[PDB]
C-alpha cells in the first residue's frame, strides 16, 4: 500500500506514535517519506546482507526475522513479512521499541541526515487529525 501524507499520519496517530518518546507527528511521517515514499512493500538489501522492510525500513539486523541475515536478532518477534502489511500496526509497535533503545530517532539514519532539525510540522500541515 502507498499511503497518502495525510492518511499515514492518521494511522500513526491511531497507534499511538504521535509524540512518542517525545517525537511528533512529522517527524515520523517525515522519516516514512525518505526511508519508504510511503510505500508498505518498500525494501532495500544492506551490503551486510541485512535487509530493511516497509514504511520504516526496519532492519532484518535486529528487529525481526528474515531467516537470511546470519547473527541476527529477532528483538520485535516478528517475521520481516509483517512489516509489509497494509496494516502498520507490526511496524509501529517495531518503531517504538525501536525509538525507545536510547538514540532516539538516529536510529533511522535518513531521519538524522533529512529531517532532523527541519520543519517537520510541514509534513502534518492541513491533514484533518
Ligand atoms: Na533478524
Amino acid at each position: 500500500k502507498v499511503f497518502g501524507r495525510c492518511e499515514l499520519a492518521a494511522a500513526m496517530k491511531r497507534h499511538g506514535l504521535d509524540n512518542y518518546r517525545g517525537y511528533s507527528l512529522g517527524n515520523w511521517v517525515c522519516a516514512a517519506k525518505f526511508e519508504s515514499n510511503f510505500n508498505t512493500q518498500a525494501t532495500n538489501r544492506n551490503t551486510d546482507g541485512s535487509t530493511d522492510y516497509g514504511i520504516l525500513q526496519i532492519n532484518s539486523r535486529w528487529w525481526c526475522n528474515d531467516g537470511r541475515t546470519p547473527g541476527s536478532r529477532n528483538l520485535c518477534n516478528i517475521p520481516c513479512s509483517a512489516l509489509l502489511s497494509s496494516d502498520i500496526t507490526a511496524s509501529v509497535n517495531c518503531a517504538k521499541k525501536i525509538v525507545s533503545d536510547g538514540n532516539g530517532m538516529n536510529a533511522w539514519v535518513a531521519w538524522r541526515n533529512r529531517c532532523k532539525g527541519t520543519d517537520v510540522q510541514a509534513w502534518i500541515r492541513g491533514c484533518r487529525l
